[PDB]
């Protein structure tokens, strides 16, 4: 996250921290995720497509820091890694950038909801917020494009949704951004999501309800003028999520 503020897991209890085990036993951060039910974490397929072995991943719930065992945190393995069969990448745009991770403790249990571990509600079909609506993003992603390290402490920011017609303008993304994608940015281009925030939530309060409106997917640079953050529009994927969690 570029700009914004440092936060803790109690303010974002649906936030899942996803890591990968490498050969030799070292563990590194991959992407964010969101708890949608006790056994299921939703993320972006582009985070896993190059390393599709479920046994390699570690998922934490209730974790506030990248290298700290936050009190009350829960560690899990991936029982089922589901990638979207029509996922594809263009030079900029990612298509069908959505993934599901079925989680399991070493005892074979799913998440136990607590003050720091809670689910996030899915959106309803054809009911996304209007352009100009303020929404929040969370992640352990880069603080600056030139950084190679990720922040130790979890961050958050607030951005505004951008219309499809504004996002399709020539100086923005043209025809490369589609109706299955949602644009969101800072009107002053100072805060945004960035590399490492992928797979993480775009949470919008709509009609009084906190909703998983988007999943961090792609963008040209980070916090660049006329280059919004692009998110998977979760409301389009409700039949796919239902079928793969049944
Ligand atoms: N401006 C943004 N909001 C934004 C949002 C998401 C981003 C995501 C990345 C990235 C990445 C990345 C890095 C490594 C690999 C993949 C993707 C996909 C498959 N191969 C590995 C970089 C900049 C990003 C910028």
């Amino acid at each position: 996250i570029i700009g914004g503020e440092f936060t803790t897991i109690e303010n974002q209890p649906w936030f899942a921290a996803i890591y990968r085990r490498h050969r030799g036993g070292s563990v590194t951060y991959v992407c964010g995720g969101s708890l949608i039910s006790p056994c299921w974490v939703i993320s972006a397929t582009h985070c896993f497509i190059d390393y599709p072995k479920k046994e390699d991943y570690i998922v934490y719930l209730g974790r506030s820091r990248l290298n700290s065992n936050t009190q009350g945190e829960m560690k899990f393995e991936v029982e089922n890694l589901i990638l979207h069969k029509d996922y594809s990448a263009d030079t900029l745009a990612h298509h069908n950038d959505i993934a599901l991770l079925k989680i399991r403790s070493k005892e074979g249990r799913c998440a136990q909801p607590s003050r720091t571990i809670q689910t996030i509600a899915l959106p309803s079909m054809y009911n996304d917020p209007q352009f100009g609506t303020s929404c929040e993003i969370t992640g352990f992603g880069k603080e600056q494009s030139t950084d190679y390290l990720y922040p130790e402490q979890l961050k958050m920011t607030v951005v505004k949704l951008i219309s499809h017609r504004e996002c399709q303008q020539p100086h923005y993304y043209g025809s490369e951004v589609t109706t299955k994608m949602l644009c969101a940015a800072d009107p002053q281009w100072k805060t945004d999501s960035c590399q490492g925030d992928s797979g993480g939530p775009l949470v919008c309060s709509l009609q009084g309800r906190m909703t998983l409106t988007g999943i961090v997917s792609w963008g040209r640079g980070c916090a660049l003028k006329d280059k919004p953050g692009v998110y998977t529009r979760v409301s389009h994927f409700l039949p796919w999520i239902r079928s793969h969690t049944k």
